[PDB]
């Protein structure tokens, strides 16, 4: 070899294969317009007569079957993927329409063919063409296909449910992006999320990885805040250039362009033929809203409860698919993802998937307790509910002092407690500094001790005594707030926690914990309507009504019941000015006012929260 | 905006950059042989009469200019840029030939125009056109340029060194490439480096960005040791396909291939002009040879020593542009890498690069005293030598009983002490499991405590009381080895060993802590001739002789000092059959036998160290 | 306030109780011949008709009642008395006779009343004394006690059940101290352990609490191997001033003092009458034997199946008492120890001693599986061994070439695998530097990765191929180990290990990870009985049959089996040295030689491991 022999040779070096106990096969599948999709299938060697297990990503397929560079299907594969790979599953990822590998333009969570959406194809239209293909030349398979998938890969898997190939027997839409302006991705109940700054240049900046917004310092507390307003710190970062969030600001509310993407109102009008089990975490800071709507939009016509499925876990976005033995500080009983996957996903896949596999006594709902540490089969969900549930929600009171009861407000009292919602000195929804790319505070947010706000003076804590009996709440809370402001907008923040008792002397950082088990935001100016904002009257009362997440919580004896009150959480939502304003988006500097706000807990102006306890 | 709008637009999206305090400009640079090398330029704004400080990599010159994307040049840039950015500086880093943005074809480490390169262009030439453009090109500089860079980027600063363009004033080499056969990357005295294996996939397998090698397992002890020799783990891996492995297997021995590619026996013909700062790590665990080799070379030509100047740092490999406050389980005083950079690097750029700049006091010799923990200014180094030096070396005699002094043995005592090595049980190197890819693990091993191989039946360890007056070495040690084995072939790994005090209560950890000052091994078949390999004669004591790496230490009073031999060091290092092969990287299965092996010390046949004591 | 008023007055600062919600009360019980025993008592506030819980100690009963000073009874007490507190017990802790506040003269493990105790009381009529004046005394209780205790208070426990006062209903002795020199914490199979001098100091240097022994350095093993026999370190150490030292010295072999001190061979002659829950952990590593013997001398007159139950979760020793979530490196479902309290234990408790509580559904064999992570309900263990179980016993064949099967040696090769055990460089029982003080190391040592050790020449490592299937074993492994030595005396030390697969993508760590499922040790000298120590003929091989701790293990599929076999495990145990002595504590430093160790895996003399296999 002479030394001049250039040391790159030019030719494709190939990775050994020898040793792998899988195959790695990439194909550009055609989909009925002409445009090829990047597809990787995965089969363990020796595969015959498997099923395939389908999902759908923007987050690039090829990384995605590449967790690790290994010989060993398991390691490469996502943790996941564990029961699929012991199953002898064939694992195929697709990149979608206009990412990464594939050919064609992409269009965010592209909509439905329909108002939105005047061309041929869409995510319906490709995850059949898709499935087609793959039974017609997968020879290794049976021609059965399982759909799975969290996030935007849980959309893909909704999007094929509303028209479904005949192959594909069972899916399973984790965490999906369902509503993306009532509660998930984009906004909640109106509130924009500045979080998904970073994922819109992550995602939109070019076909396959982009990065996040370079940032002036560390703390976005500070980042944003310095910026102005939602819109001003899009547009020093350069964001006008993307359509996306030309779209965000031209529908700031729930318009046609958001009703029609809904996709729980979609499987509302879905005849039910796919055994489909929703999943989502309990802390689901990215899609809370998809899943349990959407598994309610479906269950009424469930006749024999062998076709829709509930699962909500004590998870984090996403966690379904790694370790859920912990989340933050709280630690649960054994890994409870991995007991998911296991003692229920794979029997379910196999009994419509594996030839010969029995049928699975799969429980109609899971869901954890996360009071008591444990998971509940039921057959149905929720427990308790305003009416229609076996139990009837009970209303609990916010009380002048500071306190919360069961017991409607006596008169001879503060009519209400009254705090200044400060634009420019806004409540923080996590400790500063704020690192929206630390993924440790982002996933664990939710379950974070809100003692690091709790004595703030714009924000306003109600508290029971000691509990002496555990109470046992099942369902969805819902907010029934009276409540003022000097302005002529804001944001109402609340908040249900579990106040560990003072003292745990096994786990001393516990003591006193205050744990969000639910908390909501909801911006004023939709207290009437979503569609059609309005400013609110300066300093009258008006009723605010909102759901607070799903909650499966027994509130132990010692703890105490907690709800604290505020009007932002920065910088995670955009700052409410409190002044009207056409779209907040674009509020300017003199809009941002201090306001008076005040929360009623009078006899005749009761705020109360619609507690579903059983 | 139409729903159906691409959020991934035709036109490219562009990041603001509005907010920045620099401009980066990428410029295609020809060379004289019509090839464009891509070349990234930082320049503070309002940069005038500024100077450039050049370096040339194969690691993406566009992402070594981006450490973080920020507006701030302070942010940018590395850790190690630092003094450039406050000193006001314009700073280039250039993709070599072949790589990344750069066109032409690449050649590791390309030689030097002579019997390796037929070419008309070089790392040289290609240096002296980068500067003769950047000096007619951008009008913002004083027409002055600095080279600079650690290992790869360091030996690009040396080969600009054999034929400097004028406008090159000053030039840093950090741990540079010198000798990858004798003693930096490829081979140790002949000992075939594992750890590299990774390297050649990550540089060698696409123009651009590379990986790594996909491992059977976790420990690389346990991956070589099932893989067999070096050559049958390569092969499994692929690396047949990379021309660079078979140069390395062709050239075992010190042949032609590398002894033309000694750039130290370059620099000892090549004329003093331009004034060069050597630097490496007293624990510089790829590059330990080249920077202090090098400088031996050219300072007896420094005449007025203001030429030739010398730093060796408490430092693994590049940590001189990281934190160096600590290595490992060592503390040191401060931060030394920022020390270095800031009080003798920047003056001494300053004095030649910056117009009007005052003289540096730089210090002849800046070295670290790695046992009373500060630096020494030295007007030469090293301090003690066997002979021309200010002190002189003195034997430190290895002795029966695992004993070991400064008295020459005495008669009535065994002769030699006995081990067997085995190569199916090789001697870690660090503690199982072996993490290649743990950083952590590699930066670290020289300083790693060796008690978990002490007591160890196939490691000797000799060791003296404790001491009760300071003893300090300031040189080269230097091994002459009386040892036999009972096979044809051997390594033979000398470790210089400073014990803590066996209680260190203000440091638990500390104590009786077993720091390797200085260490190398030798593979036994180059005894006689490192170009003509040889059979070791089986019973026969047989003189070795080697180096081990300098050191600047003093065993403080309570710490006692020990050496250590064993006959691998696995899997840093491929295994020595112990048999007498052709080729050890294609050894056999067969060729592996355990051989007794014996270290003689006894009046007639003494082992010792030729400790540079002062 | 006058200033010189002395800030101490001299009278007892008393403390505020106000707020608690329990009574503490101190008295001293006077016992059969007057000595008075110093006894706490909790009680909550309110008591009424409440059940008493008892623990006797020599662990500082006031200390044992303060996990931290609180006015809250569950923080109050420790973690292990949390179901206790939730079920409205009035606990009580009581100094032994001779430690802390108690009156009378200290014994350690002061024997029954026979040959060994001549005196009229002992642990048996110390507890009747004190369950007598409990129920006539304690107006708050309804005079019914149980009994509970790890190590020397389940030692305490067993004293009681000899012959227990009639209000004594339920005992749970856990970990206790049955046999010292067979398994549990003097000596294991007559090897010495010297983790126990600290103990010797601390327990019997004072009435109340002592101090550990002053060290020369960090690391015992440098420590121990400096002093050279136990002996000499005890010697150097003052503990010849100790009349315990002096009695283990000389009764080095299981002589009378031993026999009559082994209480599973009293519980052999106990009739059962209260109920009794055995309970240990399968990684105890201070008293291993204790449990599973005497729920082995019991069960076979259990004629209901309702009077004596065994308990063996996944802890190290007393670990039942805190967070069994994991222990080191391993995971576990959930934390198994508060599992056992409060789903086991607790209706254990309350059927025997709450007035109408209900039955419990006791399962008689309470077991986790450390292969597949879960509990098993058993009606008997072990499920597997020689004869007389639902499973017979597989032998598993040492194979020639480091490997391992259940099929017998073929001819044709080595008919031994050899090694030298060298005790002046002896194999370590974890990591250096070792610190028996460090609780982190001692009480995770059980479940160390044994990787630190494989490789080394002084260490033969047998294993098999990965397996296809799981392999489940429910008993315990009982060695047949052939073996010579080229001296008159050793030990051999004997590891069943689970090797996880060679890569754990999920959790890195565990990759090639070398568990040792079970272990022991046996000294030599004993092998044809443990009374009458005899030399071993040099160079013969001979037969040596022991059992390995207990193991509900399932090797999973990937997994393999391996087992280590060595001549040391220090500084755990003292050094066997390898020549015949007397007595190995007062060996002579010259008495200590390498041996040449050989491990026989011939089908004439076959070693193998019979596996309790299922
Ligand atoms: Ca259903
Ligand atoms: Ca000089
Ligand atoms: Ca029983």
């Amino acid at each position: 070899t002479s030394p001049m022999t250039p040391d790159i040779t030019g030719k494709p070096f190939v990775a050994a294969d020898a040793s792998n106990d899988y195959i790695k096969r990439e194909v550009m599948i055609p989909m009925r317009d002409g445009v090829k999709l990047h597809t990787v299938i995965v089969l363990p060697k020796g595969a015959k007569n498997a099923p395939i297990v389908l999902t759908r990503t923007p987050y690039d397929a090829s990384g995605r079957t590449e967790r690790l560079a290994s010989p060993h299907m398991k390691d490469l594969l996502s943790a996941g993927d564990d029961v699929f790979v012991e199953g002898g599953y064939i694992r195929v990822f697709q990149d979608v329409r206009g990412k990464y590998g594939s050919e064609g333009d992409y269009v965010m969570t592209r909509p439905l063919r329909g108002p939105l959406n005047p061309s041929e194809v869409d995510h319906a239209t490709d995850a059949w063409d898709t499935i087609d293909w793959l039974v017609k030349n997968v020879s290794e398979s049976n021609g059965k296909v399982g759909m799975i998938g969290s996030s935007y890969e849980g959309f893909t898997v909704v999007m094929a449910l509303t028209n479904p190939h005949p192959a594909l027997k069972v899916a399973v839409p984790e965490s999906p992006m369902i509503d993306g302006w009532m509660g998930d991705d984009w906004f909640n109940y109106g509130a924009f999320r500045q979080v998904n700054f970073d994922y819109f240049t992550g995602q939109l900046s070019k076909r396959g990885k982009g990065a996040g917004i370079a940032r002036q310092g560390h703390d976005d507390y500070s980042n944003f805040l310095q910026a102005g307003s939602a819109g001003d710190f899009a547009k020093a970062a350069g964001l006008e250039q993307l359509p996306w969030w030309h779209k965000l600001t031209e529908h700031a509310a729930y318009d046609a362009f958001w009703q029609e993407q809904a996709l729980d109102k979609v499987m509302a009008r879905t005849p039910l033929k796919v055994p489909t089990m929703w999943l989502q975490g309990l802390w689901d800071q990215e899609d809370m809203w998809g899943a349990i709507h959407s598994y309610a939009a479906m269950e009424p016509r469930d006749k024999r409860n062998t076709l829709n499925y509930l699962v909500m876990g004590p998870w984090r976005h996403s966690q379904v698919n790694y370790d859920g033995s912990a989340l933050g500080a709280l630690n649960f009983e054994g890994d409870t993802a991995r007991q998911f996957r296991h003692d229920v996903l794979r029997p379910f896949f196999d009994q419509y998937l594996v030839d010969g596999a029995p049928k699975a006594d799969t429980p109609p709902v899971f869901i954890y307790n996360t009071g008591e540490n444990h998971w509940d089969r039921l057959k149905a969900w929720p427990r308790s509910c305003d009416k229609g549930c076996a139990a009837t929600s009970k209303p609990l009171y916010l009380q002048a002092g500071g306190k919360l009861s069961f017991q409607p407000p006596v008169a001879g009292q503060a009519g209400f407690e009254e705090y200044v919602s400060d634009p420019a000195k806004p409540v923080p929804f996590v400790p500063r500094p704020v690192d929206f790319a630390d993924r440790a505070m982002w996933t664990t947010w939710l379950v974070h001790d809100q003692r690091f706000v709790d004595g703030r003076p714009d924000v306003l804590t109600f508290v029971t005594e000691p509990l002496t009996e555990p109470l046992q709440i099942a369902g969805a809370p819902d907010v029934h707030l009276q409540a003022s402001t000097s302005g002529s907008d804001s944001d109402w923040v609340v908040k249900l926690i579990d106040v560990y008792p003072e003292e745990m002397a096994s786990n001393p950082k516990m003591g006193g914990y205050e744990l969000p088990v639910s908390l909501a935001i909801f911006r004023g100016r939709y207290r009437e309507s979503f569609s059609t904002p309005k400013p609110l009257t300066s300093n009258q009362p008006l009723a605010f009504q909102f759901g607070l997440p799903t909650a499966n919580h027994t509130f132990q004896p010692g703890h105490r019941v907690m709800v604290q009150v505020q009007s932002s959480l920065f910088p995670l939502y955009d700052r409410n000015p409190q002044t009207y304003v056409p779209n907040i988006f674009f509020a300017k500097p003199g809009d941002y006012q201090k306001a008076t706000q005040r929360v009623y807990v009078s006899p005749e102006q009761p705020s109360y929260i619609s507690l579903p306890v059983r």
